[PDB]
């Protein structure tokens, strides 16, 4: 039965660890990395995770299954940190949130739901965008288009040719948008380009589909929520995917949410029934260790606050590192201006690099990148900036 | 988008579990519980698990995405579990272990897997059979049908009607296989029976696919791997999709695996990775904490001691219960022979109770258990054991 089945292609990025691993140079970078990482170049447990954790040894009595939504408390924590307290939206309960297996099943739930549960046959995702996303739907049997975003000229984001592409989505077709810390691009929209969007899309009978990864990265917490926050006010139904894998340092423990929005209470529910049902069909309930730890933190002052400033550290040192690495460039004499790696939040950025380029940075320096020249500034140190500046130069 | 979304079914147990709590009454029984519960009616952490986890929280440095099969050492122990140490199988490395989110995970997975990279269309269940059997499989687009099994009249697994219903299943097609403890007659086939089956299975042209959620329930832990390494012996192809929930009692921290099995090394590998693509599109990679916890516990000697102690005062605790009921039962007057319980393995059986009785028992006399006349053993006690029989008695 197995005879004829042909390989899966293979991932770059874990095809370029590989190849890094078995690297024998000294000099070596990697800056192919998916996750965060620390001056010292290690992905750490916060803190106020693993106090959290030490809490849960004391005080679990049982590992009875959760509900098929998971924890309560996890999902109202959710819910307040998505859409702020006091939102209306909570007020008139019209929205219920499951805890999912980190923000990929998030995703993957959604499409699940989406697929048997309404009209849907199209999702709109931008160009670029995580390549995951293709694969999630896909497999939903959902069909993947993609707008305009990127502008590779100018390195910013293109909103003309964005809402022209647009255009060419029907109602009832979903779309795609990164609540912040835009996936490769690091280029967000403005809030004032949040607002024509929400607009646009109620205007034309979309159902938005938000993909919320790295809240506290750009700007903060409540900063970050701005653009979901203004479709909120805006719409009827809403979905949101978020996922805690970042911002709490808990990658392996999978813990992300769905959260479900209606016009109201009683819609809401009835629809969140069937997205359970897909829940049930799929893994059953969620797991607890990560997500516990989440809520625990959330509902603390205390730990909340530790909490909230190892975020604001690691946001800081991405920060610290753009600005450096454009600074070492240029004085490392540049060729090309660089100011616009300034201008872009979160963990990745395009370089501009080719891909003839990248090759010979790994090739001759040890230095590792994604071929499409996407690089993770926290991959960078103010160790290793000095060598990794003197590579790129010599490439150019 | 969400305004015409019906309803979806609402589950018995879930449903019952609620009417139990809102029930004021004193002496209430829960026989409706899908989980352990030892003598004081508890769910508790196992011992071996909370050193375990100490331990973790003591030595864990990072949480950073495990490998999309998860925790290699885990995938190790739990091969040798299955197989047996110094297995053919895993000498000849035939076998490819994922780590999934609980046992129902991995069955979604092998069904991703096979809708998409085989030709397999249909997979047999017998009857009856876990309900979520239907739902998953149906869920990736798999036709479900069902084989002869148990024998409501008799309380015995129908060897001939099974092999004459199975006789309708085509090569190419999938039968599943509970490894022991049969959810839910508690009904298994004998040694010579499975190895019937094997030798039936490989001349028709089946797909094995095992679903092993009570290694250890039943007589031991190698014990109820018999019929599976009956099957392993004989063909070259096999699924099995196996749950750490009730023997580690780690049910919320959804630990399971999906072991395949092909001809050779080279076949596996090219098939693993479509299974591997399969997971990617779902929720990524799997929790750490749960997996974590049985490799640490598996993998030491000490630890594996005390776990083993605890799984067999559960399995001992249940052989109790089955052998009290019956003898309680007799002695309060029953009226009927209810010895059959006594064959029976595992946490279930169907009491033989009809569907008017047990809504009887609930209404009267506070006893609860599903429509179907299935009861949990492990919801019974020393304690009370007389006013449930008496109960019983009353509705006979």
């Amino acid at each position: 039965m197995f005879e004829n089945i042909t390989a899966a292609p293979a991932d770059p990025i874990l095809g370029l660890a590989d190849l890094f691993r078995a690297d024998e140079r000294p000099g070596k970078i990697n800056l192919g990395i998916g996750v965060y990482k620390d001056e010292t170049g290690k992905t750490p447990v916060l803190t106020s995770v693993k106090k959290a954790e030490q809490y849960l040894l004391e005080n679990e009595t049982t590992k009875n299954y959760l509900g098929i939504d998971g924890i309560p408390e996890f999902g109202r924590c959710t819910q307040e940190l998505l859409f702020g307290k006091g939102s209306a939206l909570i007020n008139d309960k019209r929205a219920r949130t499951a805890q999912t297996p980190g923000g990929t099943g998030a995703l993957r739930v959604a499409a699940d739901f989406l697929a048997k549960n309404t009209s849907v046959k199209r999702v709109w995702v931008s160009n670029p965008s995580w390549p995951n996303h293709k694969s999630v739907f896909n497999s939903a049997g959902l069909e993947v288009r993609e707008y305009a975003y990127y502008d590779a000229e100018n390195h910013t984001l293109d909103f003309d040719a964005l809402i022209n592409s647009l255009n060419e989505a029907q109602a009832g077709d979903v779309v795609l948008f990164h609540g912040c810390c835009h996936n490769a691009t690091g280029i967000d929209p403005t809030l004032e380009q949040w607002q024509t969007l929400a607009q646009l899309s109620v205007e034309k009978g979309w159902l938005p589909l938000f993909d919320f990864a790295y809240q506290g990265f750009a700007r903060g917490l409540e900063e970050d929520a701005e653009g979901l926050r203004a479709f909120a006010a805006m719409h009827k139904e809403l979905i949101v995917a978020s996922s805690y894998s970042k911002n709490f340092g808990l990658y392996n423990e999978r813990v992300g949410a769905c959260t479900l929005v209606a016009a109201d209470s009683e819609t809401v529910d009835r629809a969140f029934s069937q997205m359970k049902a897909a829940i049930r069909a799929n893994y059953s309930n969620p797991p607890a260790h990560g997500a516990s730890v989440v809520a625990t933190i959330l509902s603390n002052d205390a730990l909340r606050a530790i909490w909230e400033q190892e975020l604001t550290d690691m946001r800081q040192r991405i920060q610290r590192m753009r600005q450096l690495f454009v600074n070492t460039l240029q004085e490392k004499g540049a060729n090309r201006d660089f100011s616009f790696i300034i201008k872009q939040n979160g963990m990745f950025s395009f370089s501009g690099l080719t891909k003839e380029q990248v090759l010979r940075l790994r090739e001759e320096f040890g230095v590792y990148a994604v071929a499409s020249g996407r690089v993770n500034v926290a991959g960078m140190t103010p160790d290793n900036m000095a060598p990794l500046c003197e590579a790129i130069v010599a490439v150019l």
